């Protein structure tokens, strides 16, 4: 399991531990105890303190947003779900799924094997029909999803959280093209975008975090804007900036360095298949 998957799960666990938790992920602590990279994250000036609080609050707010997305898709009748680069995401276990729901998780084999074995050791199994699809998303992944039982003629709700900024710009286009190819009318997708001007934030966040601890290689100016791309390849797409969403729920901390550039932060794009 990669460092990023652990860090975001540790953030979810930290949120879950608070009385005022925005989201509750009963499985995040379990998943970050059993790697060892989360002991440091478990442990973690004004700007330095604000960055740690931002890490937790950003992850809480992003988690709440994508939870709401899936929950609204269930309400709307959708019964086929796909979590792309699912990492340590426990939504297949912790959200309420109606009978007849299928939830596909796509990630590399070892990531999926870690989550399943780790959960099993704690007596945790899903009640929903959860289906693993072990494959690299830069490779020919549609046949793998299809052989796992996926029905392209059924409405699908797709999720791509914490993924795009870790894929080259050319790979993003290919991913979305394949997704459109597998999506029935009325399908939806929610996506966390790669920040418009945003590899500098990771540096200043690493710097503030390195001081707290001691105490995007694919950034591309040519990357397609996600809402714009979806809106000309068969979707109706809208964007909510992460800062706007954080402010919406009273979780934005303006003490964070780069607070005034909206381009240092992701957007949350939701789209409907035409």
């Amino acid at each position: 399991v990669g460092t990023t998957a652990v860090m975001v799960a540790a953030a979810r666990a930290a949120e879950t531990d608070r009385p005022d938790a925005l989201i509750r992920d009963p499985y995040a602590k379990l998943l970050v105890t059993n790697t060892g990279a989360g002991a440091l994250w478990e442990a973690m000036d004004a700007e330095a303190a604000a960055m740690v609080e931002h890490m937790r609050s950003y992850q809480a707010v992003r988690t709440n947003f994508f939870d709401t997305y899936f929950n609204n898709a269930v309400i709307d009748g959708i019964r086929q779900f796909v979590i792309l680069a699912s990492g340590l995401d426990s939504r297949a276990y912790r959200l309420d799924w109606p009978t007849g729901t299928t939830v596909y998780e796509i990630d590399q084999p070892k990531v999926l094997a870690y989550k399943s074995t780790t959960l099993a050791e704690h007596g945790v199994t899903p009640t929903a029909d959860r289906r693993e699809v072990p494959i690299d998303l830069r490779q020919d992944w549609p046949p793998a999803l299809r052989s796992a039982g996926f029905d392209p003629s059924a409405r699908t709700a797709w999720l791509a959280e914490g993924l795009l900024m870790y894929l080259p710009a050319t790979a993003q286009d290919g991913l979305f093209t394949e997704i459109g190819g597998l999506s029935a009318v009325g399908s939806r997708i929610a996506v966390e975008t790669s920040p418009l001007h945003g590899d500098e934030w990771r540096e200043q966040m690493q710097l503030r975090f390195r001081r707290v601890s001691d105490a995007l290689i694919y950034h591309d100016e040519n990357r397609a804007v996600v809402a714009d791309w979806l809106n000309r390849h068969g979707w109706r797409a809208t964007a909510q900036s992460a800062p706007d969403e954080m402010r919406r729920v009273g979780r934005w901390g303006d003490g964070v360095p780069m607070a005034d550039d909206k381009d240092a932060f992701a957007e949350f794009v939701t789209a409907h298949r035409l």
